[PDB]
């Protein structure tokens, strides 16, 4: 399909987010590449208005599912890529227990042959010295499932899973993510049965990046069917 064939090789990758958490606003501008043959992602973020407010690990979700590999078996199942180049909405709630919320609003379509992840972010409710504003969540990340299923009316998907933060004390931060896409443009997009993608994330830093940063590094795979 139209869609899936802008994937087949490597593909560069822009982010950008603006965020407001509990009135500290803050911008991010990330880049990268990735190549969906393998899953693969690679990301560099910087935080553009001096230091992050919140953890970087807090918003990995929030910065590109179409860089899924779907087996070949389960191509009839790719909505992300089947919106493309017209591409989605992706909305979500990200509810951390016991403390605030963001909801997210981004546009992830191609500008010319470059795949751009667009983000605005709203955090409310969160403690003063929880574990997002009072930044006790280590810097590296879990392995999850994205569990999707389809949202016919919408012409689209919807997705739940929920993400552990690692905090420095050994305990974990629950972050509950509930998600919907919504297709741009008017080419036919898939609409998948029930399955999910098997995500790893992996953290670092670039020795010689001084501003806020985060080096991300993802492997993404649909499952879940089996012919
Ligand atoms: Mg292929
Ligand atoms: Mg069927």
């Amino acid at each position: 399909s139209k869609g899936e064939e802008l994937f087949t090789g490597v593909v560069p990758i822009l982010v950008e987010l603006d965020g407001d958490v509990n009135g500290h606003k803050f911008s991010v501008s990330g880049e990268g590449e990735g190549d969906a043959t393998y899953g693969k992602l690679t990301l560099k973020f910087i935080c553009t208005t001096g230091k992050l407010p919140v953890p970087w690990p807090t918003l990995v979700t929030t910065f590109v599912q179409c860089f899924s590999r779907y087996p070949d078996h389960m191509k009839r199942h790719d909505f992300f890529k089947s919106a493309m180049p017209e591409g989605y909405v992706q909305e979500r709630t990200i509810s951390f227990k016991d403390d605030g919320n963001y909801k997210t609003r981004a546009e992830v379509k191609f500008e010319g042959d470059t795949l751009v992840n667009r983000i605005e972010l709203k955090g409310i409710d969160f403690k003063e010295d929880g574990n997002i504003l009072g930044h006790k969540l280590e810097y590296n990340y879990n392995s999850h499932n994205v569990y999707i299923t389809a949202d016919k009316q919408k012409n689209g998907i919807k997705a739940n899973f929920k993400i552990r933060h690692n905090i420095e004390d050994g305990s974990v931060q629950l972050a509950d993510h509930y998600q919907q896409n919504t297709p741009i443009g008017d080419g036919p997009v898939l609409l998948p049965d029930n399955h999910y993608l098997s995500v790893q994330s992996a953290l670092s830093k670039d020795p010689n990046e001084k501003r806020d940063h985060m080096v991300l590094l993802e492997f993404v795979t649909a499952a879940g069917i089996t012919h």
